[PDB]
DNA sequence: GAAACCACCTGTTTG
DNA sequence: CCAAACAGGTGGTTT
């Protein structure tokens, strides 16, 4: 569970997100290179395979493949914010969500 | 001396700019910098006048079909204030370990 | 070929 | 103050 205010490079030709490293090593662990495949689910009930990775040159954790996707499709901007959950239960399963300018 | 000039270019405005890198002259490139031979690209350590010893990245970018230097040299930029229209010149000395040598002249625009 | 993807790089900003 | 983090970039490769 994390919330992230997209900066403008989030959701253009940059095809990337930047997760914030406080809530990239809390909420997401990487095991410890090219990096490993996420599952999330929106309200919609669609799920999304994203990459999530680490750029060791900038020190940041990063989605790239797939996400462009999900920014055109529910047409995000510059200002929005996307949440992540997860399951109540023992599901194990991440949801995706966003919202707008609070 | 001790010391063999190789090659000197007088920077275009671009090579003291945001790109953040240094054409070579593709003439000047083959002749003492062979990339095949390794001289993706690789990490050349070159010593100024005042002793510092500056590390770059020495490639070919297919895409401006441009011999380059690219990681440092903003750093050896802004520590020098190098400017369009000055000069660089670079050398190697005639030693076993045939260091290479970097630094800059003066003249203007 | 175009668009996405990939692994690097850096200048500002800031706790 | 300054190392860290990150918003904004690059060239090259795969889809």
């Amino acid at each position: 569970l994390f919330e992230k205010t997209v900066t403008p490079s989030d959701v253009g030709k940059l095809n990337r997100l930047v997760i914030p490293k406080q809530h990239a090593e809390k909420h997401f662990p990487l095991p410890a290179t090219k990096g490993v495949l996420i599952n999330l689910e929106d309200r919609t009930g669609k799920v999304w395979r994203f990459r999530y990775s680490y750029w060791n040159s900038s020190q940041s954790y990063v989605l790239t493949k797939g996400w462009s996707r999900f920014v055109k499709e529910k047409n995000l901007r510059a200002g929005d914010v996307v949440c992540f959950e997860r399951s109540t239960g023992p599901d194990r399963q991440l949801y995706i969500h966003w919202k707008v300018r609070s």
